[PDB]
C-alpha cells in the first residue's frame, strides 16, 4: 500500500486500489516511463475471465452482491459464451460500465462528474448511414445550444471475425490542415493526415485555418464514407477579448464540443472500437494547447507583437503574458457565447474533492500526474503539490491502433 | 528493449540504451507508477562491485580503460577494502566523481553546466571549526560578487568508527521561519525545523521575515555546533518590479547563493553526508515556489490584490497573472543587482540542448519529467513536450535522513 503525500497541506492517505491493478503498466523498478504518451505499443477463455470481474463489480456496486439476480446473472454470460463465444451486456451494466470506464481514466482531470454521463445504445447499429445519424443525434444532444452534457455513445462491440465499426476522425470536430511547397501548413496541424484522408476519398477542401472537417466513417468491412457535419449541428465560439479590441480582428475560432473518436471503450472483456465520447473543454486545452503549442496553431508570438511586447528577451517573460491573455480570451468568449467551459483553477480543485471522494469510496484513485497538472500555472493549482499513484482499472479506455 | 522516447514538439525519436543499466532500482513496478513520489527512495563486496564500476568509468572519461593503471587500481582498491574495509579516492577521482553525481541528477534542468564545477576537497577536515571556514569559503567564491560559480565542497567521507560529518541546515542560505500568536509562521515555513533547533541551541531568534539562519555544524560524534554567518559573505537582492513601484514597498528578498547541503554525495560505493554545493537560481523557484506556493510566503493574493485584479472569480486568470509578473519582478531585480539568474525559457532551452549531447554521449539521460518541467508556464518550454525515462546512475546525490 503506497503512502501519497499532499505537500501543500501535510495530510497523507495511502492508495489500497492500486493493489487491484490487471493490465501493467510501462515502469519497472530500473526505470520510469510514466512521461511517455503511449505506454510501450498497443483460445477464448479469458473472454470469462474479464467479464466475471466485471459483473461482481456491478453488483457490489448496487449492493446486492450474494444470492438473488448476482449468482444468477453469473450464470447465462457463461452460458452466452458457451454457446457463442462472447456475450451481450444488459444496458444497465452497459451503462455502469461506460461511467467506470471515465471514473478509471487516469489522465481525466474532470472525473468529479463522472456520475451524471449519458450513454446511448447504439448496438444495434448496422449502416454507416446510421452511426451518422447516431452520432449527430449525440452532437445535439451534447451541444444542447451551449448547455453542454457529458454523454457517449457506444457501437456494436468487436466481433469473432468481421470487422469493425470505426470512426476515422480522431475527434468528432477537428480543423482540416493544409501545406504548399513550403511545407508550412494552413489550419491545424494536427489533423494534416486525416485531412487528405478526407480529400482522397472525394472532399474538395477548404481556403483557410478553421475548416471543419468531414467525418470518415467504417461500417464493418466496408470503406470509409464521408459524411459531411451539419453547421447548424457544429456550435463554435470566435474568439475576443475583453480589454484588447485587436483581439477578434485575429479571425480566432474554436468549437464548442470535446469529443473523443478513436479511442476503444473495454467493458468485461468486450471491445467497443467505436464509442465516442464528449463532456466540455478545460479553457488551457483550447488556449494553451491548442492555439499555443508549436506544433499546433503557434499563435504566441503573433499574440505578443499585437500587444507590444518585448519579444526580443525571453526574460521579458513574453510568452507568458500572452498565454495568460490568450487563456482569459477563451474564457470570457465562452461565457459571452453561453457555452459551457471551465478553468483550470476550478477544474482542479474539483478534482481534489474527487479524490477525498473515491478515498472514502475506493480507497485510492488511479491519476496521472503529468496529465493532472495543468500545462500552464501547475503549481499554482493544488494538484501539483499532491503525490498521485497510476495504475490501469477496467473498465477503462484504451488507444488502439488507426485502421491504416 | 531500450525505451523509445519521442518528443511530440519536433517529431524527434530516440532510444534511452543508458537506461539499461541503471545500478538502483525505483519506487515503479508495471502494477503502479510512483514517478510522483518526492522521495522515491525510501558489506565488502559489494562495497567492491560498487568501486569497480566506478573506477571502470573513471579510466573510461581519460581514455585509458584497460590500460596497466586501470588495473593496478582495481587491485589496489581490492587490497584496501580487504585491509580497511573501505578505500580513499584519488583527488582526479573525487572530481570526476562529483562531476558525474550532478551530470547523473534527474531532477536538475541546470546540468547543461556539469562539466565545469569547482570541486573543492576538504576531506582533511577535523572540527566544525575548520569545516565552518571551508563553507564560508565556499560561499565566497561561489557568490563571487554576483557572478556566480558552481562549486561543491567535499568533507570527509562516512568511516567505520567515527560518526559522520553533517551540516544540518537543508541549504546554507535560509530564512528563519518563527511559529506565532495567530499558529501562523513568521519568514519562511519551510524552515521551522531548523529554526527551532537553532534556538534550543543557543541562537538568538529574530523577528522578521527574511532572517538568515546560522549553521548547525556536526563533526563526528560532537553535538551541533552553531556559527553566525557573516552578513557580508550573504548576498541578498531586494526585489522590486520594473513597472509596478508599489513592489518595492512590499519589502520582499531573496538571496543570490542556492546551497543544498543536507544531502548525500556517493561515488564508488563511498558516502560523503557533507558535501554541500551550490549554482544559481532559476527565477520560477524563487518567484513561484518560494514566494507563491500557499504554504511558503504565499504572497499571491496580496499582490493579485495590489495589481486590482478581481480575486472573486478564478475565471479572471488573477492568479496566473499576479504570478507572472512576481517572476517579472524577480529577473528584474536580479538582473538590476548584477546577480545571475537565468529565466525558465532559457533553462529548459539549454536542457535540451543537453538531452541532445547526452544522447551522443552517454545513449541516453536520465531525467524526472515532473521536476524539469517548471512550475509555470510548462508547455510553453521545450522540456514539456518531450519525453523522458527516470532511473538512477551512480556517482549520486542522495537523500538522508535528518541528523535529528
Ligand atoms: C465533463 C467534463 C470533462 C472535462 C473538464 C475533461 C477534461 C479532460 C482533460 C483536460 C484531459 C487531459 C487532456 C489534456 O489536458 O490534454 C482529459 C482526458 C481524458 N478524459 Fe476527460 N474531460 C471531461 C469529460 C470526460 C468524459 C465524459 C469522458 C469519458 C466518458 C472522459 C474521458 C477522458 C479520457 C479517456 C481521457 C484520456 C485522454 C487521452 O489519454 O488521450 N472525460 N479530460
Ligand atoms: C548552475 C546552475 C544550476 C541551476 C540553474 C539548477 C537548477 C535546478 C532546479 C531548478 C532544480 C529543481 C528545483 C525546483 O524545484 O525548481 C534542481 C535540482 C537539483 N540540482 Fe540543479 N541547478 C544548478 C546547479 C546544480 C549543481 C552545481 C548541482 C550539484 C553539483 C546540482 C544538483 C541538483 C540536484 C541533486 C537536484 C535535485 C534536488 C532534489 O532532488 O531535491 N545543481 N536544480
Ligand atoms: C471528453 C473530453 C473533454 C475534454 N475537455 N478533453 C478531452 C481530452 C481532449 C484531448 C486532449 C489532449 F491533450 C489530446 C487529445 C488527443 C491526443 C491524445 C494524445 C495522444 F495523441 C493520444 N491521445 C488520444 C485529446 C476529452
Ligand atoms: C544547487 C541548486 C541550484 C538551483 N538553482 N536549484 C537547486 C534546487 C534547490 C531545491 C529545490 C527544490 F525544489 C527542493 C530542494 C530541497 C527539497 C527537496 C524536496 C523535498 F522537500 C526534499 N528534497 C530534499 C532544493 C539547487
Ligand atoms: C507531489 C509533487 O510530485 C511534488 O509537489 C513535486 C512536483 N514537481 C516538482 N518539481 C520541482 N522542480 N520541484 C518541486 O518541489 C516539485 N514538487
Ligand atoms: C512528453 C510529455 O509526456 C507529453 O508532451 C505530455 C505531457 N503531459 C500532457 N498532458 C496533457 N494533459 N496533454 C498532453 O498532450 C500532454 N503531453
Ligand atoms: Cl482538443
Ligand atoms: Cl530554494
Ligand atoms: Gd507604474
Ligand atoms: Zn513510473
Ligand atoms: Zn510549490
Amino acid at each position: 500500500f503506497p503512502r501519497v503525500k499532499n505537500w501543500e497541506v501535510g495530510s497523507i492517505t495511502y492508495d489500497t486500489l492500486s493493489a487491484q491493478a490487471q493490465q501493467d503498466g510501462p515502469c519497472t523498478p530500473r526505470r520510469c516511463l510514466g512521461s511517455l504518451v503511449f505506454p510501450r505499443k498497443l483460445a477464448p477463455e479469458q473472454l470469462l475471465s474479464q467479464a466475471r470481474d466485471f459483473i461482481n463489480q456491478y453488483y457490489s456496486s448496487i449492493k446486492r452482491s450474494g444470492s438473488q439476480a448476482h449468482e444468477q446473472r453469473l450464470q447465462e454470460v457463461e452460458a452466452e459464451v458457451a454457446a457463442t463465444g462472447t456475450y451481450q451486456l444488459r444496458e444497465s451494466e452497459l451503462v455502469f460500465g461506460a461511467k467506470q470506464a471515465w471514473r478509471n481514466a487516469p489522465r481525466c482531470v474532470g472525473r468529479i462528474q463522472w456520475g451524471k454521463l449519458q450513454v446511448f445504445d447504439a448496438r444495434d447499429c448496422r449502416s454507416a448511414q446510421e452511426m451518422f445519424t447516431y452520432i449527430c443525434n449525440h452532437i445535439k444532444y451534447a451541444t444542447n445550444r451551449g448547455n453542454l452534457r457529458s454523454a457517449i455513445t457506444v457501437f456494436p462491440q468487436r466481433c469473432p471475425g468481421r470487422g469493425d465499426f470505426r470512426i476515422w476522425n480522431s475527434q468528432l470536430v477537428r480543423y482540416a490542415g493544409y501545406r504548399q511547397q513550403d511545407g508550412s501548413v494552413r489550419g491545424d496541424p494536427a489533423n494534416v493526415e486525416i485531412t487528405e484522408l478526407c480529400i482522397q476519398h472525394g472532399w474538395t477542401p477548404g481556403n483557410g485555418r478553421f475548416d471543419v472537417l468531414p467525418l470518415l466513417l467504417q461500417a464493418p468491412d466496408e470503406p470509409p464514407e464521408l459524411f459531411l457535419l451539419p453547421p447548424e449541428l457544429v456550435l463554435e465560439v470566435p474568439l475576443e477579448h475583453p480589454t484588447l479590441e485587436w483581439f477578434a480582428a485575429l479571425g480566432l475560432r474554436w468549437y464548442a464540443l470535446p469529443a473523443v473518436s478513436n479511442m476503444l471503450l473495454e467493458i468485461g472483456g468486450l471491445e467497443f472500437p467505436a464509442a465516442p465520447f464528449s463532456g466540455w473543454y478545460m479553457s488551457t486545452e483550447i488556449g494553451t494547447r491548442n492555439l499555443c503549442d508549436p506544433h499546433r496553431y503557434n499563435i504566441l508570438e503573433d499574440v505578443a507583437v499585437c500587444m507590444d511586447l518585448d519579444t526580443r528577451t525571453t526574460s521579458s517573460l513574453w510568452k507568458d503574458k500572452a498565454a495568460v491573455e490568450i487563456n482569459v480570451a477563451v474564457l470570457h468568449s465562452y461565457q459571452l457565447a453561453k457555452v459551457t467551459i471551465v478553468d483550470h483553477h476550478a477544474a482542479t480543485a474539483s478534482f481534489m474533492k474527487h479524490l477525498e471522494n473515491e478515498q472514502k469510496a475506493r480507497g485510492g484513485c488511479p491519476a496521472d500526474w503529468a496529465w493532472i497538472v495543468p500545462p500552464i500555472s501547475g503549481s499554482l493549482t493544488p494538484v501539483f503539490h499532491q503525490e498521485m499513484v497510476n495504475y490501469f482499472l477496467s473498465p477503462a479506455f484504451r488507444y488502439q491502433p488507426d485502421p491504416w
